[PDB]
């Protein structure tokens, strides 16, 4: 039996993503171990995973910016990783973008090392060519502001739309990102949670045979109260608003969205978290819950978004453009309004709006605050306008081209099968 070791970077988000890949490789006959470096209870995750997928093993390495402590942990983890790999060398190693230091270990032991890139191919291209651009300027991306950055196969990118940890060149975390992007070029191959029919130009631009190959296997996709509420509403009539894992708005900004949602007159399901420093009556405009009881439902902190997006009553998604939320909207054919917030979401927004044309922006996301007028305008536009009809049509195409890529013979199933064979023969 051929054995694969998958190495996510610390963080429940990275672990959940990498586990989805572990279940696939296992499905197709590989013997999978996931390496854990600890920074929402890893222990509970390992217990549930072992009960549901016993063939996937876990190995927890002993302990030696918000990404900055992760980067230190990973570096000081190379000795423990080395030893576990010396015990039983595997046929192949699968790394996270943040796990570049492990390429030291994988080269010494002559182990084929693949990256699992959990964002799209457009982002990979930007991340591939960032060190090049770094040598060609002295300015910070923050100093450059709206000056466009030109990377292969993707729209121009305003330099302040680069990821927040990369905005100030005079910081150690900037240097680590430069470091991880360079080491991208030492890979055997790139496994990407995208499908080729979604980002053709991007997939072409990186398949230049002066770079490792790449395999497009996605979309890889990962309570009772609001699902009930949705049942009681007509088909395609609800606007779903949900802003990722940590997303946070100020009470002032929450008041603008409330006013805009109310004046749009549309039905809504809105996930609200505590502002950065949830008490809905203290935070929301007075009488807003009373007045909209009936048309809208506000849920605190967390919603079952995968189910919500699959529900037939949902007609639209105001999203922070995280890549898991974007793939889940596409697979269910839900048209989007793009309101990016942190990590690489601003970049994702550009690709979504101008390359894929699957969303329209929420103007003001780059300003101090999105206005009530704008929230109302785009909510109306999404659920009523002929432009909204045109957009659903492109989202409908995307749903079918995604579902097709995953069915037998489709382009994702064949890309999966192709890399499995290549690890078996490693
Ligand atoms: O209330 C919420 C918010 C998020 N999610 C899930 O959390 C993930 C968010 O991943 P994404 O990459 O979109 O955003 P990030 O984690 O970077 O905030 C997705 O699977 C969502 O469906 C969820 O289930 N409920
Ligand atoms: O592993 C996937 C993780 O990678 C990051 O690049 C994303 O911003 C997160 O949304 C995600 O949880």
């Amino acid at each position: 039996p051929t054995t694969v070791v998958l190495y996510p970077s610390p963080g429940m988000g990275h672990l959940v993503s990498m586990f989805e890949l572990a279940k696939l490789l296992d499905r197709h006959g590989l013997s999978v171990t996931v390496i854990i470096v600890e920074p929402g209870s890893t222990a509970a995750f390992i217990a549930r995973s072992s009960a549901s997928n016993p063939s996937v093993s876990f190995r927890v390495l002993p302990r030696p910016h918000h990404e900055a402590h992760a980067f230190d942990l990973l570096r000081l983890s190379n000795p423990e990783l080395r030893r576990f790999l010396l015990e039983s060398p595997p046929s192949a190693l699968v790394l996270d973008y943040f796990c570049g230091n492990a390429l030291d270990v994988s080269a010494e032991l002559r182990i084929p090392a693949y990256y699992f890139f959990t964002s799209g191919a457009g982002v990979l291209s930007a991340f591939l060519h960032f060190p090049d651009l770094h040598s060609r300027t002295a300015a910070s991306f923050r100093e450059m502001g709206s000056s466009p950055l030109h990377f292969p196969g993707i729209p121009p990118l305003p330099a302040d739309h680069m990821p927040v940890p990369m905005l100030d060149r005079d910081d150690p975390v900037y240097e680590s990102f430069l470091y991880f992007s360079k080491r991208l070029k030492e890979a055997e191959g790139y496994i990407i949670n995208t499908f080729e029919d979604l980002e053709p130009r991007a997939v072409a631009a990186i398949s230049d045979a002066a770079l490792p190959p790449n395999y497009c296997i996605g979309p890889l996709i990962q309570g009772s109260e609001c699902l009930a509420w949705l049942d009681a509403q007509p088909k395609r009539s609800v606007v779903f608003l949900c802003f990722g894992s940590i997303g946070l708005f100020s009470s002032e900004q929450l008041k603008e969205m409330a006013v805009g949602l109310e004046r749009s007159g549309q039905r809504f399901l809105w996930v609200v978290r505590s502002p950065p420093s949830p008490d809905l009556e203290r935070i929301l405009p007075e009488g807003f819950l009373e007045r909209t009881e009936g048309r809208g439902l506000v849920v605190k902190s967390w919603a079952p978004q995968a189910a919500v997006l699959e529900h037939g009553s949902v007609g639209g998604f105001v999203t922070h453009c995280g890549w898991n939320s974007t793939l889940e909207a596409i697979a269910s054919g839900v048209p989007m309004v793009a309101w990016p917030m942190y990590a690489e979401q601003w970049m994702n927004k550009v690709f979504l709006v101008e390359e894929m044309k699957l969303a329209v922006p929420m103007e003001g996301y780059d300003k101090d605050m999105v206005t009530a007028e704008e929230v109302e305008r785009k909510v109306r536009w999404l659920m009523e306008s002929e432009g909204g009809v045109e957009l659903r049509a492109r989202t409908e195409r995307a749903k079918e081209r995604a579902a097709a890529s995953l069915a037998e013979g489709g382009k994702s199933k064949v890309a999966l099968l192709e890399v499995v064979e290549r690890m078996k023969r490693g």
